[PDB]
């Protein structure tokens, strides 16, 4: 079976903000035999899957794939990891969905969540979904998460205008496996691109591949000193780096 | 029943010093069908009532009502609250009243309180009263409070020249519900208007509506630093703010 050359890419940062658009470059797209708007299927770590509409861009390489933080966290991968891509031409429109909120997120929210949040989200935008994911909607000076529990053409479909939604039930608990989305990441840092590039390349090898430094005698850098006027967000950059590499973070 | 548009106003600061004059603007006054000098009836928090002569002014909005600190404290409301207004054309002259002092206020006062204090107060000024209120008279380098206990056309009337007063009895105790009137308020701060406006708008939302900051993620200001030469009354301003919002005050 052929899997190495047509079906391998490397995750990196995103430029678009939609939680379903995955951006890649045109040579890979006519190599994969995929056109714009076609729903694609991604497999990552721990046999997790995701369905996403595709899009083309130019400011990419021929092995890099740009995905948003929600879809990336939905596959359990981190930046610099590899995934598998496939065409999925057998998705159908749904006829029944059931969604729940996360209790950690809904606090002091009064009224009904349906007509304020889930009504403008699935409005005039055909969005694909798979059972057991988590998506995020922003508004009312808050950001609320939602977990899909069921799907009528199980286990994945596309949201069509005539797809009823039964938003019935009580909040569900966040388990000890997925991480929160109110945490810090590289997307929550405006400006300062060159310095971010430097720090990212400076801690890439010791924190991503730790076993490599048992096979070579080479000393990686261990002392970093950030400086600048107060109010420039340095602890932010620290927590960001520490969260995106999955490393442990202690604060003195 | 119609109550929202003709019978709702918002309390604010006063410009006059009389304990019976309540000031409002001419559009609301000819909307309520009220003329000058007519006794008006106010209902506030905890089904408290008050009878007051009315007056017109121009430096107001069309939903703000200016009342003195005595009448405001008599309704249990604070600044920025809402009250109900009504016309009360069925007040009559009294024929017997009975008033007592507050023991916390009378200290070292010798002689009789009647002819020195209660004689010039109800002199050539028709003043309305209701049973169970508290009013304040100034003189002799002191300020003495008085509580009405009974009224002959019960439970409210107007003081006419031929209304006898039986100032008979012993001092009464201040209970644990009403606050004193020798405390600090915005009226006891001369000058410094712009800075007062700034500090009042800076602590309005967190201290008046605390539940609102469980429904939005927005950080209110928490650090304030007052400065100026010594002798400019800064702790005064602090106690003032803390008393007018009803907040707890700790002093280090
Ligand atoms: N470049 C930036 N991008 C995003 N937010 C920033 C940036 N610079 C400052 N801030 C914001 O202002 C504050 C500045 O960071 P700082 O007060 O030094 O860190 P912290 O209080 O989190 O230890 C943070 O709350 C952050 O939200
Ligand atoms: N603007 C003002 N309005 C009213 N009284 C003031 C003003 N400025 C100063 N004072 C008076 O002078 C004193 C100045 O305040 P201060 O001596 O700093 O506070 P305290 O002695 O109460 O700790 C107070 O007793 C106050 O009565």
């Amino acid at each position: 079976k052929q899997k190495n050359r047509p079906n391998r890419l490397i995750v990196d940062e995103a430029i678009n903000e939609d939680n379903s658009v995955v951006s890649l470059s045109q040579p890979k797209m006519d190599e994969l035999q995929l056109f714009r708007g076609d729903t694609v299927l991604l497999k990552g770590k721990k046999r997790r899957e995701a369905v996403c509409i595709v899009l083309s861009d130019d400011a990419c390489s021929d092995e890099k794939i740009r995905m948003n933080r929600v879809v990336r966290n939905n596959l359990r991968v981190r930046l610099g990891d590899v995934i598998s891509i496939q065409p999925c031409p057998d998705v159908k429109y749904g006829k029944r969905i059931h969604v729940l909120p996360i209790d950690d997120t809904v606090e002091g929210i009064t009224g009904n969540l349906f007509e304020v949040y889930l009504k403008p989200y699935f409005l005039e935008a055909y969005r694909p979904i798979r059972k057991g994911d988590i998506f995020l909607v922003r508004g009312g000076m808050r950001a609320v998460e939602f977990k899909v529990v069921e799907t009528d053409p199980s286990p994945y479909c596309i949201v069509a205008p005539d797809t009823v939604i039964h938003c019935e039930g009580e909040p569900i608990k966040r388990e000890d496996e997925e991480e929160s989305l109110n945490e810090v990441g590289y997307d929550d840092i405006g400006g300062c691109r060159k310095q971010l590039a430097q720090i990212k390349e400076m801690v890439e090898l010791p924190l991503r591949h730790p076993a490599l430094f048992k096979a070579i005698g080479v000393k990686p850098p261990r002392g970093i000193l950030l400086y600048g006027p107060p109010g420039t967000g340095k602890t932010l950059i620290a927590r960001a780096v520490a969260n995106e590499t999955g490393a442990f973070f202690f604060l003195i």
